[PDB]
């Protein structure tokens, strides 16, 4: 039976959808077979409606089904995903991208995924990463370098509808979450940031539905990552089962900063502050980096049943500051370059 | 700093809009600066915060201030208007034409706004040869030489097509709804007026209360945008720019219950058929319904007086209705008014 007027209307009633029809509404949407107004009243409809693990589920189901996917055997049972949905309100430096490079740096394979903006995409253009590439490619740097890049537009072609109404009504939606919920290359661990607080849980309850071993976290000043201005919360995935937590970094020396030195402006100054942190300036960015890095480290440990959560941290803050001292991050970051540049 | 991202994220976030921003919102519709897209999202958005008087009041402003209006001088002050929301998803006879008919007969000036829609109103009135197509200055004189006049909304609110448009293409219920008959360009004081949604009935009260009209806004307990034989009807009741709630029970008034399908429409020709099956003095529960109905629209048209009371007025309301069609006068007055657009110019 399904349709737009049936859908919109079950919504609208504030009714959560049946099994099917979330899938069947975002299916039009990818397949070019939504008006931009259909495409639009369904975006608020559903947002408004809070929206549930399961719709959300279906919404990046459908994506992934979609999706260009990386070929066979080119992605590491273990690897991990660093990136949070945006739009936080507060324009930082790029921790995830920083911490992504760090994480990788310390021998865990990481595949990001992300889109231009100040944002994640442009910060590593600016310093002349490869952000273009296609399925053989990154399967190539991932397993060349340690880390690969999938570009948003590049391998969900048929999102572009649905991108163009997000620009054009401006305001955050449902559709902000799936970034995070449907990198083509499917990594089952990750470092996953959430910039609204109510929606952090839907986003866990996503990742738990497919085993996932993540931490999706907030912070409690409203960062789509870990801060070190005060406690963040942590929905704590793992076994299929999300625990909810409040973390503070001061049980690991972390002294309080305050938000405005996390702060960052165009692509050009974030790169800098990139190349700041991997030569080794100390500070409050360093420190947020690191305390990131190790949060996807202790994602990644989570895959294993028989990892404990403060060991986990603290060999994952050891690991994170090593490759920074060592060079290893800063000499990846130069290799990742050098690969782009050599088809 | 109006704009639409500030908008949308303040009605996504439920929270009423400050004084203006609907207005702005509606106009920036009207001029053609919106995408479908924004349409969408602001019908939908406003629906979802439940609207209040004063935001749907800022939108149908700014529609009014954009119609084509009358000519000065040539809409009595005492004119109804017998109008629905439609969307009540039941193919009914044209009940709020049949009855515009009969009130014009009975000598209230009637100036009806209204739509194609299965056999809208217009539709209908097209079938039986009457002009839907008139502008402004015809729309006056067939006001002022028939008694009776009809607003094609269309032709009145042409700026309104771009939000027509996409109200057709998401196909669920809006506030948008609520404007057709709040819009009136000839802006008539007085009318019987029908609220599919019984949860926006109230908040479309509030409007007509606001600019001190004096209205009867009903809802069917059976889910009709007319007042229903089949059961109960819930009223608003607007006089004296204030709004009451009643029930309304046409039993009190010796009318039997009738069934829903006893009042099931049909295609234009049918509708149209059945039209003159009523004015023509046929028994039987469609003509209970057109009498009601009338009467309604009589009733509000008698509380532009503050010395009207409840109980004389439906009496009085029902006499006149019923006398217009027994003493052939409502179907004198059709045929007169097909006869006036065949002559014009
Ligand atoms: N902006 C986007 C995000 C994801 C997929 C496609 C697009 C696109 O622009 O086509
Ligand atoms: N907003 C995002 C965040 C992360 C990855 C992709 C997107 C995207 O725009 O599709
Ligand atoms: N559907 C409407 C509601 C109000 C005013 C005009 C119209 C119109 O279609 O022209
Ligand atoms: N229901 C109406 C009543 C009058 C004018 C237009 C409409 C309309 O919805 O298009
Ligand atoms: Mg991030
Ligand atoms: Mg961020
Ligand atoms: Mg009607
Ligand atoms: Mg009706």
């Amino acid at each position: 039976v399904p349709s737009w007027p049936q859908i919109l209307g079950r919504l609208t009633d504030n009714r959560d959808l049946a099994r099917g029809q979330a899938a069947w509404a975002m299916d039009q949407i990818m397949t070019g077979n939504a008006r931009p107004a259909q495409i639009a009243a369904f975006a608020v409809a559903m947002t408004m409606k809070a929206p549930t693990a399961d719709e959300v589920g279906e919404l990046a189901g459908v994506m992934l089904s979609h999706a260009h996917p990386l070929p066979a055997d080119t992605v590491p049972d273990d690897a991990v995903d660093v990136v949070g949905t945006g739009g936080d309100g507060v324009n930082t430096v790029n921790l995830s991208t920083m911490a992504a490079i760090v994480v990788a740096a310390a021998g865990v394979p990481v595949v990001k995924h992300g889109n231009r903006a100040s944002g994640g995409a442009d910060t590593l253009e600016a310093l002349g990463v490869r952000i273009d590439l296609g399925p053989d490619l990154v399967a190539r740097s991932l397993a060349e370098v340690g880390i690969g890049f999938c570009f948003a537009p590049r391998f969900h072609p048929s999102y572009r509808h649905a991108a163009a109404v997000r620009a054009e009504i401006g305001v955050p939606t449902v559709f902000n979450l799936l970034g995070p919920l449907t990198n083509p290359a499917r990594p089952r661990a990750g470092l996953i940031g959430c910039a609204f607080a109510d929606l952090a849980e839907v986003m866990a309850g996503v990742f738990a539905a497919r085993r996932s071993s993540v931490l999706v976290v907030h912070g409690d000043d409203g960062l789509d990552e870990l801060t070190t201005t005060t406690t963040s919360t942590i929905w704590r995935v793992a076994a299929g089962s999300v625990d909810k937590l409040t973390f503070d970094p001061a049980g690991f020396g972390f002294a309080r900063a305050q938000l405005d030195q996390l702060a960052g402006g165009d692509a050009q100054a974030n790169a800098a502050a990139v190349r700041a942190v991997l030569g080794g300036a100390r500070g409050p960015v360093r420190d947020a980096v690191v305390l990131n890095a190790a949060g996807a480290i202790v994602a990644h440990a989570g895959l294993s049943s028989r990892a404990e959560w403060l060991p986990a941290w603290e060999e994952g803050l050891r690991r994170a500051s090593a490759a920074i001292d060592t060079g290893a991050a800063e000499q990846l970051l130069a290799r990742w370059v050098r690969f782009g540049r050599q088809i």
